[PDB]
């Protein structure tokens, strides 16, 4: 219905995998479109900081851990719908819960190492956005 | 041989028809890693100050404008012999001279709008990185 | 059982895709009668004074930003069992792990978004119910 | 056409016997959306000055009388003709001349226990919806 | 000593006479902060549920008859040991017994109509305020 | 003359420094009665909604942030000539233009900080009544 | 009082005179810590999009042409009461109208040329920090 | 002679204290022009890829330890034999050996915790610059 961004990080796993491209092209098809994106190496605070709202959660050292492990890519995508259509096309959290042809079904391993994050509200996403980007920083389609 | 960086760059046009992911998962299958890259919309002043070696030349003020149009994703590439493995799979500047399968046969559609750039040589790459990246923005791979 | 009263809360998700008619009506049918109702749009500081418990938690910024984000409909609902009654037709808080039938279930998008708000106990009950409503605002049933 | 408002009130008759979310789900379902929205016992003195021009009319004491037997729900509904769809929707003053499918047809129980009030005209709603609500408390949709 | 909340009534007798800023003065120059404030007119019901406690007294008719007779302001105060102090300005219930320069003294003609309430203790000074006010309707100083 | 209503605001400056039963005490002995009163503390988009006729001004930023640094009191003022009866007593906008004896005079501290707000005409009075009270609201005096 | 952030941006005038240090130096000597700050020289959208608000205003083309004439320093503050604070120290607007040791009064040329930016509010301060800054770009003090 | 540039850092102790502005004065004061800087807090990797000449001295451990404790301020600094000239108002090295007027006599209290620091010739510059900056970032003064 509305225009929406959401953001979408490139987990490491499928980085270090070479999936950046193939994950990428799955959010075109469908409609989304990248309006910033940037290759970062989150430090311990880094990812502490992004991921504040489970601190106290029993998984929360192994998914800094593993999201400090390796280069990730984030990036800002936008389309009509794009936080639940983006939730969509990554499919459950759970990998071995994901339906097929999602991202989890085919690019994750694990619970853990599952390949990419997506934005699960509005709220959510806007905070997440202004996490890794300035305002400024997006690039809004010309031409 | 032995492990270089190049540049890319996924131009204007490429980037308004939502090509980044089939792009960047062709640079992957012919096994370069994505290394560095970031979404930016070029000013005048920087498109000039890349393209400065031919500020003189009668084509300089077209491709600046064209490259100053729309956002573009710059990259930095890296694996054996990036610089001429890169050259390889864009294929032919003049895309009406460009191989079957490449990015300039199957994205471009024109000379003037050719879908991407990728550095020509070493020390080209070596420059048209340091234009665009830091040293320290550089993610190498450690996972 | 004995009469108890319950807060509850229409989410903005819920007012914005207009399902308080048929929210309401779940009460309704399960015997609970609303005796207070008001549309509400709250302030940073609305929202940040009833969810003060959870002011050092790392999601109290996307709680108080959802919560924000458009207007809600606050009620106080009476009846036999009312607090335990009201948390059983709204289902589980997370909407994929409720029962069907439930609140959560037919309304709720996600765990963030999930249509309605519940008083969980009789203590918290109470200290909600006054958070939003006077004594003199309860209409008891007469007629 | 244009977008209206118009004052809904939920009657005493309809409020005691918990129709309150069937009345509004059909409201809902008609696209009027919910904007101000609180339930109040209405004093003789509320009720005589709501049906001030009336005062020197034979029935006007019964309508008082019953209007003040029980709490109410007063509300702003928001939309497209808004007026005339919510007075289509209630269906004919009299329920045994109202069509099927309205809110008299399917709740009225007489003349005198009508479930609800519509205001007759934009002029007549712009009066009512002044009397029961300040412009500061109605909420227009933000998300 | 401790900061404390109490309720004051302006009662009937001195909103018609229009003494409602010169006791509201009293109280600020005392070091008493006005946090809350409506005038209301009280129906019959509204007065009857404020003095429940007194439902069986013989009193309880005409302290009801009173209270409604007229408009009341009703005000949270707030400061320091505020519910004595608060006491002290209002000075004994009877005002032929009251001190001089007290606002029984200076304004309430019998002891029927004796110009405003004040809560007797930090408990009723409680369950006062909430009769009347919503936590959310309170308002702190935040200069 | 007639009788008229207008609307008061004590500003958020008089009320930190408690001058509210002082200002009402000047509008009482001039023979306005106060009709309605209550506290608020408003919100960006409440103030920026009063106000809505001053948005394309330089000074609208810092009116509403000073109309929201703390909470004000708005009341409805009802006598003969009230709304330039009223304007007489406030004094000149500017403190330092305003005549002895009024309460510009007496509390304002600079042209920002003016201590209070009167409507400035009857159709400006109907405006800013109805935005921050219902007529419902409005309690005539009955003794 | 409570710890605020406020944007400080150092315009082209001051920053041709080679006046960073100074302006900074007095940031700091009034107690304000430099918590994010980086040199930029913006384009013409850059400009248009921070100023947005002031799109339809007669001097939003001046302003724009002023604010993309050459690099600016752009910095968040943080401090006790670090938005009003660091308004003090700017001075006025206009530099003539402007206190003696503030920014304006020592560095500024005239209204246009005005050597620095400061938030006007706590409001604002958030959006224009958001504009700049992505919030994993702020650096807290640890040491 | 020559126009050339050196990378300035102001060191996590300088920062802390807020001398940012006082050092930066000295540099504009000696005819230094900032062309690019911004704010930082370097992870581990950061420091030890700035620093990788000293990866093998006893000493590594401690400087990385001090120049990631909190954040920096990183600058280009442009001028007339900039390289030495900034050298020589920084002073030497060792702030008990340095000239009285120099960064390190005047903001630094031990050799680990100097204040600053200055590339040491041309070729360390340029090695330096382009590890903290792209040449896209430096801004040339125009105007
Ligand atoms: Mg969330
Ligand atoms: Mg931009
Ligand atoms: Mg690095
Ligand atoms: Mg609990
Ligand atoms: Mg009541
Ligand atoms: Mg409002
Ligand atoms: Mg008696
Ligand atoms: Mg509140
Ligand atoms: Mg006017
Ligand atoms: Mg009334
Ligand atoms: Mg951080
Ligand atoms: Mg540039």
């Amino acid at each position: 219905m509305a225009i929406e961004r959401t953001l979408s990080i490139v987990k490491p796993d499928a980085v270090s995998k070479n999936h950046i491209g193939e994950i990428f092209a799955r959010f075109e098809k469908a409609g989304l479109k990248i309006v910033a994106t940037k290759m970062k190496h989150l430090s311990q605070a880094d990812a502490e900081g992004f991921y504040a709202e489970h601190k106290e959660r029993g998984f929360f050292g192994d998914l800094v851990a593993f999201m400090t492990s390796g280069p990730v890519v984030v990036s800002v995508l936008e389309g009509e719908n794009a936080v639940l259509a983006h939730r969509e096309i990554l499919g459950a959290t759970n990998p071995k819960e994901a339906a097929p042809g999602t991202i989890r079904a085919d690019f994750a391993v694990s619970i853990d190492e599952n390949a990419a994050h997506g934005s699960d509200s509005v709220a959510s996403a806007e905070r997440e956005i202004a996490y890794f980007f300035a305002d400024n920083e997006i690039c809004p389609r010309t031409r």
